[PDB]
């Protein structure tokens, strides 16, 4: 069977990843590029050393939020008109707080601004066991059986052990662990009209058997919300691509070092798809411990996402949906 890898995309992803890691004087980085319609793995790139894309568990951080928001919409726990109070709070020593105090936000705003408070409130409308099953259905804790040695399953703690604060902090991506490949896979539920794809290392003549996570209508509405992330007002404007609308999500995760979360060491993540309305490509970028030129997901991982996505669309012959201006 024809290998799914596209050499030009692989080269592009590798070169842009290593350029970004150098520019930000980071420890390491990883990129996954997927066919958004059939789940072909087009590129898997790493900084020198092991195949971190498949071997390394990371916390998804705010890259989990699109799924929580989609689930809440899908189940009718919220809608596109609700305006949620998003003031911060604590339970005991644990804060539930955003980068800024947003007094209130609608679901679009929660996505756009990356509101931990907003996402936690939507998650809290579901029971713990329901959320556990949901995360497991996204593939968290479920090995890909890629064939690569040292491949990780990720980690999903048994729901019977969860404190109520833990369900909340999981909704903005603490505690959950998965590889970047497992995380990129999850995004196929949003691009492939609600249906999670298994991913493939060979070209597929038709979409393989998947599993429905969301209604098609939910997936379509969520993709539209995610375009807010790359437009003025969003966290991820650095990932906007000339000629296209891009649905994306940023993540900035405190690193866990010496038994505690560090306040000044982070992992920067940017995951997105285009064309947003009718997606063809998913690009996932993570940069571990940037020490120069910033640390926010949008600022650090946005620019390489932009280059890799723009280049991939061109390589694949996908036409711009709006006039070019660059
Ligand atoms: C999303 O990733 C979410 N991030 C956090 O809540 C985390 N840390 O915040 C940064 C800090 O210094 O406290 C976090 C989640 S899991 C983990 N280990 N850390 C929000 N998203 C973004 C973003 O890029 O979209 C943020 C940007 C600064 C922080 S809040």
């Amino acid at each position: 069977g024809a290998l799914s890898l596209d050499q030009r995309i692989q080269t592009l992803a590798y070169e842009e990843l290593n350029k970004a890691v150098e520019y930000h004087q980071a420890k390491a980085g990883t990129v996954v590029v997927l066919d958004a319609r059939t789940g072909e793995i087009l590129a898997l790139a790493n900084t020198p050393g092991r195949n971190r894309a498949v071997t390394d568990m990371i916390e998804p951080g705010s890259a989990i939020k699109p799924f929580v928001i989609a689930k809440a919409l899908d189940a009718g726990k919220t809608d596109l008109n609700e305006r949620l109070n998003t003031q911060p709070y604590k339970i005991g020593p644990s804060p539930v707080r955003d980068t800024h105090v947003y007094p209130s936000l609608d679901v679009r705003g929660i996505m756009q601004k990356s509101s931990n408070v907003g996402t936690s409130k939507l998650s809290a409308r579901f029971g713990a066991e329901e959320m556990y099953d949901f995360y497991h259905e996204l593939g968290i804790g479920v090995r890909m059986h890629s064939g690569f040695p040292g491949e990780t399953a990720g980690l999903l703690r048994n729901w019977r052990r969860w404190r109520p604060i833990e369900q909340a902090t999981m909704s903005f991506g603490y505690g959950l662990q998965l590889s970047l490949l497992q995380l990129a896979r999850a995004y196929t539920a949003l691009t492939h009209d609600g249906v999670l794809l298994p991913l493939s290392f060979e070209k597929q003549a038709v979409a393989p058997q998947g599993k429905r996570i969301f209604k098609e209508s939910t997936a379509r509405e969520v993709r539209n919300l995610m375009v807010s992330v790359t437009e003025p007002g969003g966290t991820g404007t650095a990932g906007a691509v000339d000629g296209f609308d891009v649905g994306a999500k940023t993540g900035t995760a405190r690193k866990f070092v010496n038994g505690r979360y560090a306040d000044n060491k982070h992992v920067a993540t940017f995951i997105g798809f285009a064309p947003a309305k009718n997606p063809r490509v998913i690009v996932a970028v993570t940069i571990d411990e940037p020490t120069a030129h910033g640390y926010y997901g949008g600022v650090v991982a946005g620019p390489p996402f932009k280059k890799i996505m723009g280049g991939s669309l061109n390589i694949l012959g996908i036409s711009p949906t709006k006039p070019l201006t660059a």
